């Protein structure tokens, strides 16, 4: 939240990483977008995969 550039996004829904658990209303950065529908994402110093459809960019 500290880096200028980086994209936050607000997680819609509780998501348990079936392979991350994050709770609605957990705040991420966007580590990478490139597939449309799986994004990398950050919270807390850790990274995993979230599917898109669990969060809203924030911009």
């Amino acid at each position: 939240m500290d880096e200028t550039g980086k994209e936050l996004l607000l997680v819609l829904y509780d998501y348990q990483e079936k392979s991350l658990t994050l709770k609605k209303g957990d705040i991420l950065t966007l580590l990478n977008s490139t597939n449309k529908d799986w994004w990398k994402v950050e919270y807390n110093d850790r990274q995993g995969f979230i599917p898109a459809a669990y969060v809203k960019k924030l911009d």
